[PDB]
C-alpha cells in the first residue's frame, strides 16, 4: 500500500503516444512504476511555464529547437550517458541536443517533410511548384483539388519560402550567424507570393490547417499534401495508393525542409531522474522500444543505428532522408521560439490577404529582431550571474587562510599576488618594536603634540554615499594629544574622529618609523617596487570605512587592537550594486554642525550605496548571491588585501595599523575587471 513513485511523459499528440504508452507498461511490468504519457495541447508552451515553479512533467518530448530555451530557463537536467551508449546513437543527433557545449535531451528520431502524392490520381508527381496550378485546374475539371497542406504552422510553409533566399539566422560553413536573420529578403518574399498566389487563384485556401488537409488527402479529395512520417499510419489504415518523394522545386532550387529531431529532455525539477534515465536509455532507445512507438506513428529516421540500419530501406524513409539534406537542420537556441511566432502570423496575415507579403515578412523580420535582441541580452546576463559562483567554485576560498610565517617572494606571489587571494600572516611584525611600545601612553608621549589631519564624520561613515550624494569626510588639523583625548574619554568632540589615510614621514609623522619598517620586504622583493605609501591609523570604535575596492596591493598590518574585515573578490562585481554619486565634502563648523557641501568641479564618483552588514535586499536582492568573507586581524598580524579586492572595515576602539599600499600590476587581470564592470553597467544589473 503506497502513494508512490511515477513517471509522467509528455508528448504531440500526432506522435505515437500509444506506442509509448506500450513501452511504458514494459516499464511497469519490470519495475512496479506506472508510467502515464499525455498529450496536452501545446505541451510545449506549457513545460517552460509549469516546470519552473517545480510542477509539470518527469520526461517532455519536441523537436530539439525547443530545447535550448528550456535550457537558458535552466529546466532540463543534463542527461550523462556512457560511451556504449553514446556510440549506440548517430553522432549529429547528439550534437541536435548539445546547448553551450552541453548535453539537454535524449535524440529519438530525425523527421523532415515530403510530398505525398496519391498514386492512384497523379501518377507521376510534378517536380516543380510552378507545375501545381496547371495540375489544379486540370484535377478541378475532374472533381478534385491538386494540393493541400497545413497552412497555420509556419513549419510547411518554410520550405517554399526559404527555397530562393529565404532563412531563418545562417547556416554557412561551421554553424550559426545569429546577426544574419533573412526572413525577409528576396527570395523569402518569392516563395510567399507564390504562396499567397496559389491562394489568390483559389488552387488553395488559407483556412487549411492541419486536419482539413490530412483528412482531404485520405479520403482521396486531393492529390497532393505534404507532411511528416507521423502522418504515414493514417494512410496506411486509409487505402489512398500513396508515394512519398522529394518536396517540388521552387525557380530550379530545392524546397528546403528545417529538419527536426525529436528529444526527449528530463525535467530539472523533476523527483524521478534516475527512473527516467533507466526508461529512454534501456527501454525506449532500444530497437524493441522504437519499434513499439513506430508501429502506432511512424518516427521517421530514428536516431538509434541498430534499428535505423534495419528501418532504412523503406522508401519512405529515404526520401524523408533525402529531403532532409535538401533542407537544413535547425538550430535549438532559444531564439527559434520567436523565429516561428514572427513567421506564423507574416505567413497567416499574407494567405489572408490582411497585410501583402511584402509587409507581413519585413514587420516579421523587425519583431523577431527585436526579440532577438532581448534574448541575447539576457544570455549576457546569465554568463555575468553565472560566474561569480564559477570563480569562487576555482580559485577563491571561502576563508582567509593563515600562513605561520612569512612566504618566501616566489611562493607569496604564486600562492596569493597572481591568483589575487587574501591571507594573514603571522609572525612577521615580531621585529617591530612598536608591537611593544605603541601604547596610547607612548603615544602621548611621542608624537602627542604633533599635528596629523584628522577625519571628521558625524556618523562614523567616511567616503560614504549619503542620499544622493557621495561625501567626503570633515578635515580638521588637531594634536595627537587632543585625538588620544578624545577616544580615552578625556575630552568631547563633534563626530566621530580617525586619523587620515602618507605618514611615516611624508605628514610629517618621523618619530614612529624606527618604530616599525618602512616597507615590507619580502613583499617589496616580491612585488619588484617599493610601497608607493606608509600610512599610520588610529581611530574610534565608530569609524566604519564603507565596501569599496582599491588598485594597491595592501598590507595591514595590525599593531594594537583588532580589524575587522567583510572581503568580496573582483569576482563578485556583477551582484555588486554600483551607482554614480555628486561628490561632497562634510563642513564642519564651531557649533559641531555637519553640512554637506558639493565638491565643486569635481567628476561624478562610482561609488556602492549597498551596505554589507544590514543590505537592502529589496532594492539590491542580486547582492544575496554574492559571497562574502570574513576576517579578523589582530595585534602582531598582517592582512594581505589584493588588489581589487572589495573591503569594508571596522575597528576595536583605539586600534593602531599600519599598512603598506603597493601600485598593483595593471595587467590581463585588470583589464578583464574593466570590461566586466562595463558590462555589468550596460547591461542594466547596476
Ligand atoms: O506544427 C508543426 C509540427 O508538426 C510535427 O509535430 C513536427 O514534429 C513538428 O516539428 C512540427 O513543428
Ligand atoms: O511551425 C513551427 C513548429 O514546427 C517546428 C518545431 O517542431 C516547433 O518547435 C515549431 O514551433
Amino acid at each position: 500500500k503506497i502513494e508512490e513513485g511515477k513517471l509522467v511523459i509528455w508528448i504531440n499528440g500526432d506522435k505515437g503516444y500509444n506506442g509509448l504508452a506500450e513501452v511504458g507498461k514494459k516499464f511497469e511490468k519490470d519495475t512496479g512504476i506506472k508510467v502515464t504519457v499525455e498529450h496536452p495541447d501545446k505541451l510545449e508552451e506549457k513545460f517552460p511555464q509549469v516546470a519552473a515553479t517545480g510542477d509539470g512533467p518527469d520526461i517532455i518530448f519536441w523537436a530539439h529547437d525547443r530545447f535550448g530555451g528550456y535550457a537558458q530557463s535552466g529546466l532540463l537536467a543534463e542527461i550523462t550517458p556512457d560511451k556504449a551508449f553514446q556510440d549506440k546513437l548517430y553522432p549529429f543527433t547528439w550534437d541536435a541536443v548539445r546547448y553551450n557545449g552541453k548535453l539537454i535531451a535524449y535524440p529519438i528520431a530525425v523527421e523532415a517533410l515530403s510530398l505525398i502524392y496519391n498514386k492512384d490520381l497523379l501518377p507521376n508527381p510534378p517536380k516543380t511548384w510552378e507545375e501545381i496550378p496547371a495540375l489544379d485546374k486540370e484535377l478541378k475539371a475532374k472533381g478534385k483539388s491538386a494540393l493541400m497542406f497545413n497552412l497555420q504552422e509556419p513549419y510547411f510553409t518554410w520550405p517554399l519560402i526559404a527555397a530562393d533566399g529565404g532563412y531563418a539566422f545562417k547556416y554557412e560553413n561551421g554553424k550559426y550567424d545569429i546577426k544574419d536573420v533573412g526572413v525577409d529578403n528576396a527570395g523569402a518574399k518569392a516563395g510567399l507570393t507564390f504562396l499567397v498566389d496559389l491562394i489568390k487563384n483559389k488552387h488553395m485556401n488559407a483556412d487549411t490547417d492541419y486536419s482539413i488537409a490530412e483528412a482531404a488527402f485520405n479520403k482521396g479529395e486531393t492529390a497532393m499534401t505534404i507532411n511528416g512520417p507521423w502522418a504515414w499510419s493514417n494512410i496506411d489504415t486509409s487505402k489512398v495508393n500513396y508515394g512519398v518523394t522529394v518536396l517540388p522545386t521552387f525557380k530550379g532550387q530545392p524546397s528546403k525542409p528545417f529538419v527536426g529531431v525529436l528529444s526527449a529532455g528530463i525535467n530539472a525539477a523533476s523527483p524521478n531522474k534516475e527512473l527516467a534515465k533507466e526508461f529512454l536509455e534501456n527501454y525506449l532507445l532500444t530497437d524493441e522500444g522504437l519499434e513499439a512507438v513506430n508501429k502506432d506513428k511512424p518516427l521517421g529516421a530514428v536516431a538509434l543505428k541498430s534499428y535505423e540500419e534495419e528501418l532504412a530501406k523503406d522508401p519512405r524513409i529515404a526520401a524523408t532522408m533525402e529531403n532532409a539534406q535538401k533542407g537544413e537542420i535547425m538550430p535549438n537556441i532559444p531564439q527559434m521560439s520567436a523565429f516561428w511566432y514572427a513567421v506564423r502570423t507574416a505567413v497567416i496575415n499574407a494567405a489572408s490577404g490582411r497585410q501583402t507579403v511584402d509587409e507581413a515578412l519585413a514587420a516579421a523580420q523587425t519583431n523577431a529582431a527585436a526579440e532577438f535582441a532581448e534574448a541575447a541580452l539576457e544570455a549576457v546576463r546569465r554568463a555575468l550571474q553565472e560566474f561569480p559562483a564559477a570563480a569562487r567554485d576555482l580559485n577563491v576560498p571561502r576563508v582567509v587562510p593563515y600562513l605561520d610565517e612569512p612566504p618566501s617572494p616566489l611562493c607569496f606571489y604564486r600562492d596569493w599576488v597572481c591568483p589575487n587571494r587574501p591571507c594573514i600572516i603571522r609572525n612577521a611584525l615580531q621585529h617591530w618594536p612598536a608591537l611593544q611600545k605603541w601604547s596610547l601612553s607612548y603615544l602621548r608621549a611621542t608624537v602627542g603634540s604633533t599635528e596629523v589631519s584628522v577625519a571628521v564624520t558625524p556618523d562614523g561613515y567616511a567616503d560614504a554615499v549619503r542620499g544622493d550624494r557621495f561625501v567626503m569626510p570633515a578635515e580638521r588639523r588637531l594634536p595627537i594629544s587632543h585625538v588620544l583625548d578624545v577616544l580615552e574619554g578625556r575630552a568631547q568632540h563633534p563626530g566621530v574622529l580617525y586619523v587620515q589615510k602618507c605618514s611615516n614621514l611624508p605628514t610629517e609623522l618621523p618619530q614612529l618609523l624606527s618604530d616599525i619598517e618602512s616597507h615590507v620586504p619580502w613583499a617589496s622583493e616580491s612585488l619588484g617596487k617599493m610601497p608607493d605609501a606608509v600610512n599610520f591609523w588610529l581611530g574610534d570604535a565608530s569609524a566604519v570605512t564603507s565596501l569599496h575596492k582599491d588598485h594597491y596591493e595592501n598590507l595591514y598590518c595590525v599593531v594594537s587592537g583588532e580589524k575587522h574585515f567583510l572581503l568580496h573578490p573582483p569576482s563578485d562585481r556583477p551582484f555588486i550594486p554600483y551607482n554614480l554619486y555628486t561628490p561632497a565634502t562634510y563642513q564642519l563648523t564651531e557649533e559641531g554642525t555637519f553640512r554637506v557641501v558639493d565638491e565643486e568641479a569635481m567628476e561624478k564618483v562610482p561609488w556602492i550605496p549597498l551596505d554589507p552588514l544590514a543590505p537592502d535586499l529589496t532594492q539590491y536582492p542580486s547582492y544575496s548571491q554574492a559571497q562574502a568573507l570574513h576576517c579578523t586581524v589582530r595585534a602582531g598580524e598582517m592582512l594581505y588585501l589584493p588588489a581589487l579586492w572589495f573591503h569594508h572595515v571596522q575597528q576595536s576602539h583605539g586600534c593602531i595599523a599600519v599598512n603598506f599600499w603597493y601600485d598593483m600590476e595593471y595587467d590581463l587581470k585588470y583589464s578583464y575587471f574593466q570590461l566586466m564592470d562595463t558590462l555589468t553597467r550596460a547591461t542594466g544589473l547596476d
